[PDB]
């Protein structure tokens, strides 16, 4: 075949988004979880299967304890990650990685060890001709088809912010904020408890993740919505648990995402996301700011909440000079923006020379990741 | 021969159900009773036979006092148990236990001593190559051919409840309730006495056991049926005693099994069986409950009463979320479910390595029962 | 009189600890139990007394079914709670609550409804000039006379963990773990059953509570002590039941409290208490940790077991940086720490303005609990 295709994998914590480069959507997207049988089984002709990976784990949740191998964009446990990748290639895609160059995503400002060790695995686990490790934000910017913008990247892992102008990139200006979907989830299960509902275990932690993925939304003004919580009508929603129990969540709903804008709720000093965006833009040269204000791109799973764009717009506009208009461009399909970006990058002809080649690695070692790529 | 066959014995109190592993029904099933001649005989060329075991005792009831060696899943008297096993092997099956591995059932949450001492006997009474001691509920779940369910196991011994999901098993969730066929019998002979019929002795205690095994049934609503007892037509039934006396039992019929649902009748606080099932399910992880509500399996002799399934369905449905449908799967042939399960387990190839070997016992002692098996 | 005194009540589940503020020990401490006559009485000139409350119930146990009105720091049944309070004021203290401000304790992360409804009662049941509802852990910290520490609060209700620095308090860092004395009791009665002793009913459930309150102790290494259970000498203890029966409990003794450190025994994923302490401390700012490691305060009834402090010390030290010394301060008289703390708080002059006044409640409603107090 010509070009051999190429493989693309986005692993921020939470989800693996994988598929062939050269396609508009990934084939396989499943949770990055390694569940292990915590309870000793007593039958015969079970499994045994030491552990389960991917949406298999979601299916068989109750038995397993689930461990997310990636936290804050850092891989805690490598064998687990390897297992997840194994599952992606063999269980879903059904590819021999020897037959494809593979692109990995990775978060900014992230420890060297992850990049280096990541590459070490790809070469000395799944024998592969070539690979590349790329910054998440840039990829989403490509996916949006814009050359310039400040990409607000918040996955389940961590939140990141990379201003870009006319390609280029500003290292000093790049900002990385420790908040995530996962931290919102931890907050949310906390806030439920004041209602009586107690979710103590990893299994049901994912149930609240599911709740947040739909029920929660961001206030266009927090205090107003909280005021109107007095007369509860629309702000309460019934949710059905798999157990059959019913949950009813009022104001607690929208204050969950509020945390992004008020990390004091979580107890961290680190400024809210909008202020971090200012922190990034303000670090940039005076000249370019005009378009960064106007070209803010949101990406990642934890920007999905309804109404986030609007709130960011209102806050940024409030803070900034009203001399210039602040457009925020947040597409739907943002969740997959990183992966799409990866697809487009591996599809690019010129890119086909920038790969880290197996050969190059074998001569020069794992450390070469930083040398060559950003 | 290949595989040597294998032997299976279910001893919850009341009945020994024994036969070859690898068959759909046991060969021998007889009451676990050791009758002793209480009255001194005066002839010559009698017996003497110090005692009788098995349905022999049933045949010659009047003379004997019967002693059930097992109470509440605990063996009161070991020599008696040994005698019963003796009878099973030599009198019915006609096997040398040296030539067969033997599987025993045993109830959950049961004293260690019973398992340990059980094994001690099997090795140092009937010399046997290998043996295993297995939980009653699991076996019935196998017999039902389902991988998941909450098995309500009530024999004559005691009642037990073990939720199982996808194999696995939840120790904390396992529930054991002190009610049984035998307690119903004791209640029943009490309740007859208000009608005039007085059954004071072990002999006729078994007569009432027999009555209960047919005449009694469970109300689909207790109070309604008791109300309709005013106009007695169908609720009375004539029963014939072996004496030739006739008994006529009305409302007293169905309130006997009612006890399972209202142990206040018996004077115990311990919740009714349906509530115990909820106690089990509620102990389990939120995720799996959906299928446990739907997969409740009834086993054991004292689930045989007509209408039990329906009542359990109505009560559980009433208590639970009506968001999810509560199927109860109670097969006919449930009585033998444990033994069938044993047959299927010993038939399994892989199981053939999990046996407790004679050798292993000889090195490691009797205590190894818990170490190896559940 | 000057200052009017003030009243203090600690209701975690299990025990009501009440007395006058301004004294070093409470006057009345009795079990929070509402026993009801389950068996219909037949004499004349009984009672009748629909139910019994407090150590009255302990005295007349056999007849009654006992219901603990508080579970997991949540009041299940309000009328019952009201009855208990009734008993405290009128039966023991002999006070008119109109003549005293009353302080109530309450657990962290606890449902709003409990605080709100609690206040609703205090104003509109026992007419009272003022009241306050206060977090359990803080009170114990006061009682210990330290300004800073991480208070490990485990009562019979639930276990809680609140780090405090120089006063202040860290909401995100506060942890609440569902284990308790009551869960240990449930575990314990389970574990006895393997020895033959079967305790099926609420009455004798309290007998095992009593056993645990003395016989049980925590291993300084679990596996070592369990190993030494082979040669049983000191690890067995005779206990006398009220029935006159004698119980003899070996290794089963110390594995009961082991559960706090290995909740897998109970079947919960939720980490052990020491790990929860780390979970709390790790959530806190890097700066303060040094003193939190050194200032851990244990409170509540279910820290009473001999050897808990030592085990916590060994585990925390093992997990933490050995760069800094980990003192754990666990006073004897810890059981009453919450109540003492309450005494000291109501004794404080400045506190006398922070009360929730009857007047304020009447204008503003019950919801004001959260508005004013923590
Ligand atoms: N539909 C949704 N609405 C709101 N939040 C969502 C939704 N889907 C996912 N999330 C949140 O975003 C997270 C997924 O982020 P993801 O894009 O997988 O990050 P990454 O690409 O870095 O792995 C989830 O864990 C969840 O908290
Ligand atoms: N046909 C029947 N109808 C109703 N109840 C029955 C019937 N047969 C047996 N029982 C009750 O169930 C008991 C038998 O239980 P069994 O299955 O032998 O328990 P286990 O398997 O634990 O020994 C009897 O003692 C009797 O009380
Ligand atoms: N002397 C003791 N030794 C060991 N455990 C005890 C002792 N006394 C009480 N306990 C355990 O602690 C519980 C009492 O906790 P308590 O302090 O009343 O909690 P709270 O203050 O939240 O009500 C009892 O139910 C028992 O399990
Ligand atoms: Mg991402
Ligand atoms: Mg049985
Ligand atoms: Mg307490």
């Amino acid at each position: 075949e010509e070009e051999i295709a190429a493989l693309v994998i986005d692993n921020g914590s939470g989800m693996c988004k994988a598929g062939f480069a050269g396609d508009d959507a990934p084939r396989a997207v499943f949770p990055s979880i390694v569940g292990r049988p915590r309870h000793q089984g007593v039958m015969v002709g079970m499994g045994q299967k030491d552990s389960y990976v991917g949406d298999e784990a979601q299916s068989k949740r109750g038995i397993l304890t689930l461990k997310y191998p990636i936290e804050h964009g850092i891989v805690t446990n490598w064998d687990d990650m390897e297992k997840i990748w194994h599952h992606t290639f063999y269980n879903e895609l059904r590819v021999a990685p020897e037959e494809h160059p593979v692109l990995l995503t990775e978060a900014p400002l992230n420890p060297k060890a992850n990049r280096e060790k990541m590459t070490q695995i790809m070469f000395e686990t799944f024998n592969t001709p070539a690979m590349y490790v790329a910054i998440q934000a840039v990829l989403s910017l490509y996916a949006s088809g814009r050359t310039t913008g400040i990409v607000m990247d918040s996955g389940d892992g961590v939140t990141h912010t990379v201003p870009i102008y006319e390609g280029y990139a500003l290292p000093h200006a790049i900002l990385r904020l420790d908040l995530a979907g996962r931290d919102l989830t931890d907050y949310l299960m906390k806030i439920l408890t004041e209602r009586g509902y107690s979710f103590t275990t990893t299994a049901e932690r994912e149930i609240v993740r599911d709740i947040k993925e739909k029920l929660c939304y961001v206030a266009l003004d927090f205090e107003q919505e909280m005021a109107t919580a007095a007369s509860s009508s629309s702000l309460e929603k019934s949710y059905e648990l798999p157990d059959g129990q019913v949950i009813t969540i009022g104001n607690e709903r929208f204050r969950c995402p509020e945390a992004l804008f008020q990390p004091s709720f979580l107890g961290m000093e680190s400024c809210g996301i909008h202020e971090t965006t200012f922190n990034s833009i303000m670090k940039c040269d005076v000249d370019i700011r005009k378009d960064l204000y106007a070209n803010t791109v949101l990406s990642g799973g934890t920007t999905m909440y309804p109404g986030i764009a609007d709130r960011m717009q209102k806050e940024i506009t409030a803070l900034a000079p009203s001399t210039m208009k602040i457009k925020i461009i947040a597409p739907p399909e943002r969740k997959y923006s990183v992966w799409i970006g990866g697809s487009i990058l591996a599809s690019l002809s010129t890119f086909q020379q920038m790969w880290i080649s197996k050969q190059e690695y074998d001569e020069s070692g794992p450390s070469i990741v930083h040398r060559k790529c950003f």
